[PDB]
C-alpha cells in the first residue's frame, strides 16, 4: 500500500525523460522529516500517460515491488499523489541520473575498475531479488541511476541504484517488446506471458554489455524485424571494446534459460577478475 502525498506538497519542475508510456519530472516535496524538521526534498515524479491509463495496474504494481523490499541498491518509493485526474508516482531523485547517459558522457574518464564496481553492485541487487524470488524484467543501463561519483582523491568508488521496472513486459505490445531486443530475452519474445526468474540473468548480460561499451546500445542499427532475425539465428552480441566481461556477458545471455548462472555465481565470477 502507498503512502499518500498531497498535491499541495508536490511541485512539478523540469522534464527528466521518458519511459514506455511514461514521463518523469524533477520535483520538490514539502515534508516533515526527522525531529519534526521541515524539508523541501528533491523528488522524482513519474506520470503514466493519459492515452495509456490502461496500464495503471502494472504501472503501480511495478513500484509496489520496490516498497515491499528495502535494499541499499534499490530506488526508494515515497508514495503516490492524487495530483489531478492523473496517476503519479513519487520517488527518490538520484543526483547524477541514468548510467547509460553517464557512460557516454564520461567514457574517457571511466576505467575498467569503475565498470567492474558498478557491475558488482548491480549483481548484488539482482542477487537480493533472486533470493526473494522476484522478477524485475527491465534491467538496463537506463534504469540504473548513479547516486555518487567516484572520488579519485580518496579512491572512493561510485554507487548506483536499480529503479523499479515499469510496465511489465508481460502486457506490453509486441512492437515495444521487439524494440527492447536484446534486453528482452528470446524466450520472452516467443511468449511474454511465461516470464521466468531467468529473464533477469539475460538482461543482466545485456546491461553489462552497455557498461563495457561506453553507453552504446547493442544492436541499435537493427530494426525490429532484423532484431527478431538476430534471435532466430541464435546470434550473440560482439565482444565490447573492453573485452574483460565478454565471456560473462555471453554466459548470462544463454539461449537456454535454465542454464543461465545464479547471481551468486555471477558475483564470484566478477570477484574472480582480480
Ligand atoms: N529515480 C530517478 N532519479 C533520476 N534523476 C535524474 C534524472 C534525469 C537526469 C539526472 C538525474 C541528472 C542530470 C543530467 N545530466 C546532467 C549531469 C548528469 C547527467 C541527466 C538528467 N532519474 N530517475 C529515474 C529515471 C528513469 C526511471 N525512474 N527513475 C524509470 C524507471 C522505470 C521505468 C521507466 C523509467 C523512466 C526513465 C528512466
Amino acid at each position: 500500500v502507498f503512502h499518500k502525498i498531497r498535491n499541495e506538497d508536490l511541485i512539478f519542475n523540469e522534464s527528466l525523460g521518458q519511459g514506455t508510456f511514461t514521463k518523469i519530472f524533477k520535483g520538490v516535496r514539502r515534508e516533515v522529516g526527522d525531529y519534526g524538521q521541515l524539508h523541501e526534498t528533491e523528488v522524482l515524479l513519474k506520470v503514466l500517460d493519459k492515452a495509456h491509463r490502461n496500464y495503471s495496474e502494472s504501472f503501480f504494481e511495478a513500484a509496489s515491488m520496490m516498497s515491499k523490499l528495502s535494499h541499499k541498491h534499490l530506488v526508494l518509493n515515497y508514495g503516490v499523489c492524487f495530483c489531478g485526474d492523473e496517476n503519479i508516482l513519487v520517488q527518490e531523485f538520484v543526483k547524477f541520473g541514468s548510467l547509460d547517459t553517464y557512460l557516454k558522457k564520461n567514457k574517457n574518464c571511466i576505467n575498467i575498475l569503475w565498470k567492474l564496481e558498478v557491475a558488482k553492485q548491480l549483481a548484488a541487487a539482482m542477487h537480493f531479488l533472486e533470493e526473494n524470488t522476484l522478477i524485475h524484467g527491465n534491467v538496463c543501463a537506463k534504469n540504473i541511476l548513479l547516486i555518487r561519483e567516484e572520488d579519485r582523491k580518496t579512491g572512493n568508488p561510485p554507487f548506483i541504484k536499480l529503479s523499479d521496472p515499469g510496465i511489465s513486459i508481460t502486457v506490453l505490445p509486441k512492437d515495444i517488446l521487439q524494440e527492447r531486443i536484446p534486453w528482452v530475452p528470446p524466450e520472452c519474445i516467443e511468449n511474454p506471458k511465461n516470464l521466468n526468474l531467468a529473464t533477469d540473468k539475460w538482461s543482466f548480460g545485456t546491461t553489462l554489455w552497455e557498461i563495457c561499451s561506453g553507453g552504446d546500445k547493442p544492436l541499435s542499427a537493427l530494426d525490429s524485424q532484423r532484431k527478431l532475425q538476430f534471435y532466430e539465428d541464435r546470434h550473440q552480441l560482439p565482444a565490447p571494446k573492453a573485452a574483460e566481461l565478454a565471456n560473462l556477458i555471453n554466459n548470462c545471455m544463454d539461449y537456454e534459460p535454465d542454464h543461465r548462472p545464479s547471481f551468486r555465481a555471477i558475483i564470484r565470477d566478477l570477484n574472480s577478475l582480480f
